[PDB]
């Protein structure tokens, strides 16, 4: 079983229990009877069975051979800033089966870092990519394939081209946000196995719409509960896929991926450059980067 | 049911004992952390808890005057810091073969809360399919173990949320160490207060003088009262 | 339903004593801790109240006349200190084949508080055996009492359900008690400030002087006004 | 300034021991209320604080194989609660010219904080004369300590000075006792929670099971560690 | 003023030190308590802080190649602890004569805060004596050196004024150690809250397992970092 | 008065600076700690800031070649942490005499809030006298500058006068630092905590990788940014 393949659940029930975000064997190996049957409309013994079939099932309800184990991680790839500077300071870029986050104060650049991001992965492994393609999930109406254009024309690259391996999906909110993720992993298989396969997926803003739709000290419980299922649909799919998962999180309520499994802090700088910083010691250095913005994205 | 105490007299002696890897710390645990309980250590971040982890995934390995119990190992990252390069390292630096040590280890990674809790329920699933093997598990570690509680709970009556499940979690543990023989190993970062209010044993490090660190007990109950230093280098922690 | 007062005097007619081993206290109690009763020992960690409770556990097996009630007994371990070790030692120590006792005496370890109400639960089924053997169950000891409860209900707005919990507990408990003449012994570590309140008696301890714990009543209703120091030693308690 | 260890040996070696009149009490206290220091008894309304000083300040009197020394009383009264009447009684009622003691007491009545400092600030003078005669001040009480304190001082920011001025009390009566060997004895009505801290010795009393009235002490210092009963009578207090 | 360097070189050059009576304490300590500093004890009440007083007033009287400093001593008492009789359980008890130690210890009686503060205003005149003589003063102690100042200062906005007291009084004694190479020593009672934030150096101990006292120090620079226990004997603190 | 702009563009003209003894920082400090500044650094506990403080403390005296300005050193020592000893390794570890070396540190023991800004308001004094040499004060040390303001000063109603006097004692030393070229270096632990707003530059260091430390600053307007590394050794502070 991969999919909804499950034993009880024909796809009317998968409609059901999908736009109510079982959508995951995990997520319903994990769920209740009760909740199921609520939520598809199956009996509470069908339901049962489902649940055990999931639970039996689940890819990331497994542990795997740490010699297996050592080899994922020895298939890593990296995706560059455009930046020396940033890369040192990442140990060569952000890197897939994880979840990188960029925060800090509006105007510090994270969205640009985005865009370049975008462009960089495309390119070959010698030029700082993974020759990939990429998912866009946009919040706050920022994505302008214009900034992809121009970045794309200005390190010799066919922007026409670049444009053909970047899609995106405008959430206006955050149950569409957490949604749109499940309809990535659609297309993520759909363009895997091809010439160019999906290596980065943007969530840009990641946090956005949950800090404005959950306000109140009600609120914040269930808060977190959502972000961190939606948080692990995107670990999932990291590690599922080797994509690398790049996220930004406005900041200064506050809200953050606990479980990123990175996060970069990037305020602005000096004049008109941004200073990049790392938040721990475990894995990767400890300084700061300073890099600008201009054609091409981030630079230096 | 209710054992009769005669038996508990006979199962609570078939307890083996994992050395951490420090004769030191050893003492301080007497012996070292013992299976069929939940061994909790505490501490600041850096404070070395999760290279004890490490140490521990070796030696469990180890014939038992050689400190271990010749078992396997089921590992519950929930903060994505287990590193089989680490692991593999401490073997050889420590004359064991870090190919074949690597064989005995068995991770998963925890994305949150309930994929926490998931994956312990379903790693009976493979402490059962080894039980019966040369080479059992005897050494199952989450770390961490509060990491995603702590996180995911902050809101309005989530406290007692997060004490209800915490605890259904901790039994799940408690029930596997005791069902079958196994420590369970369990690291909290510290500095809400989330602990495991259930943990057989609660050891407290931080990190000392110059580039070590220092272990204690939070109790007074069975063993010592005495701190244990001990350092962080290639087969892991040192006595 | 009820019961006729008559015959409710021929039940509590059959109240049997216990003794605590020591000369002193057992004054306090006026012969003990009774049968057809909730006695709660509270006090700070390491006053011996969980001492006085392996202690009790031997006592009750031997003889009337010796302060005893040839009765078994049924452990609910919450907090994993109960020793057969101990239980052992004091058998033999006191006069008594140690082997023997390790047989009337039932344990079960309980992870949590739901774990905890539900083996009280299954302990009447215990309680049935033994009431027609020689030896039938005499005590029921829950130590921890409290530890659970003060662990997984945090704050206001589960205190609530707490007592629900609770005081549904201590009446499952004070069923049994008469239901089957036993005397149910509890701990509880005191210094979010929880109490069994329907508790029949209730005995506070501290630590004394040197290596001897006090003891005093909380109340006047039955048995004296006044202060009973004791020791640990092997035979557990003793003046 | 200070004094030479040894001779504050001498100075301490004379330390009397007046008598509470009751065998059993004046076990807890090892011989009773000693010079030297301030004994301070609290309970609630009617816990007999009070019969004990009327008992005190005629036991003081007697000869020291007896249970007194010898000695003569000042007694500050703050309640309106000091009856010679009361004293006459136990006086004669004990095997003691009752015309005599109400020759060695002398009383001032109190009528707020300020008066109440300003007598113990006199009581020297009185202090004085009776050093030379047979029949120095060897009992100094003042009934009650805090009423006047804990009625004048209403509100934090009150509660400031009230330690200030309680404090500066207590000192003052601190050098009487051992600038002349006074055993001072003050009462202190419990149930805004006041209490005087420098107290060499706190004895808390409550009303018993039928007239009886019981004592306990608060510590571990000096003296043991159980509870005295007594009851109030002719003679005052007696077992 | 200001002190050039060199000079503070050679200052801290005749700093002595005093034995604690305790092999794993003076050298926790690093031979001990010096002189030129306060050196605050701190624990729960019957931690034996106040032995350990005891113990360094017989100390400090002996040679410097026995552990001491051939010096007297001013105690300043606050909570009427000081015993010269257990002087001599540990002078005449551990070869000495007891009728000379107690010859070279002067108390003073602390009734307040105040009177505390008082006491080191004229601690001076008399260290000043003892100055030019063979047994100069070389261990001044006050204990409890914090039991007043958390009694009186309690009313509402208290908390600050404490400080710029209970910091006048610390400067006092600092001035007096370094003024007179003098050893300070002072304790604390803990478990609303204070400590002396200042002092040189400050040793926490609790007590342990058979009536047993481990301290431990809460720093690192000058003074190691692990535990040292110690017992409670005649000869005072032993090892 | 006032100071014409053009004799401004002198005297800051002739601003000195202070290596710190490493490569790194002098980079991220542009060249060293300044004269005519207060420079803040501030860490938790072991951060190495007080060994910057006695590296300074050398290197400040060799000439400006070697990264000094021949200049003598008045040190405030609020924690009791100046050692002469330590002077002396980092001296005769740099090419400097270490017994000359100490001719030119001119320290005082703070012993309070009060006696602190007392002393800065002396140092006054000692600086005008050097004024005139070879080897003027070029370093004034204030280590620590907030300890003892955020123990004598807790509560608000308290923290209002704090800055009240912290600024005047900020204010005193700023005067200093322009009044006579001086460069005054203070630090402050961070776990109320109060800064040194002030601060003409405030750095943060704190325990780094493996026994090494690393510093960066606090702001964007004069001076680059980034981290550095460093180490504690002999000759102080080193890359």
């Amino acid at each position: 079983r991969s999919i909804e393949d499950l034993p009880g659940v024909g796809p009317a029930t998968a409609e059901k229990l999908r736009e109510a975000g079982y959508d995951t064997l995990e997520a319903i190996a994990v769920a209740s009877p009760i909740e199921l049957k609520e939520v598809a409309g199956i009996s509470e013994g069908t339901a049962l069975k489902i649940i055990q079939a999931a639970r039996k099932a689940a890819n990331l309800g497994t542990f795997m051979r740490a010699d297996e184990y050592l080899k994922k991680r020895a298939t890593i790839g990296r995706i560059s800033t455009g930046s020396k500077s940033l890369d040192k300071l990442l140990g060569g870029g952000i890197e897939t089966q994880a979840i990188t986050e960029v925060f800090g104060e509006f105007g510090s650049g994270k969205t640009q870092l985005a865009h370049t991001l975008a462009v960089m992965v495309q390119l070959p492994p010698e030029e700082g990519g993974l020759n990939g393609s990429v998912i866009w999930i946009d919040t706050e109406n920022t994505f302008r394939p214009e900034r992809i254009r121009e970045i794309a024309q200005n390190r010799g690259l066919d922007p026409d081209e670049v444009l053909k391996h970047i899609y995106v999906a405008r959430a206006f909110n955050s149950n569409h946000q957490m949604l749109l993720v499940q309809q990535a992993e659609d297309k993520i298989k759909e363009l895997l196995n091809t010439d160019r396969p999906v290596k980065l997926l943007i969530v840009d803003s990641l946090t956005s719409h949950f800090r404005s739709e959950y306000i109140g000290r009600g609120a914040l419980a269930e808060r977190q509960q959502k972000l961190a299922k939606h948080l692990a649909d995107l670990h999932r799919l990291a590690n599922l896929y080797d994509i690398a998962v790049f996220v930004t999180n406005q900041v200064q309520g506050h809200i953050l991926a606990h479980s990123a499994t990175l996060r970069v802090y990037l305020r602005k700088g000096k004049g008109g450059k941004r200073i990049a910083r790392l938040i721990d010691a475990p894995h990767l250095p400890e300084g700061e980067a300073v890099f600008s913005i201009t054609e091409k994205g981030i630079e230096d």
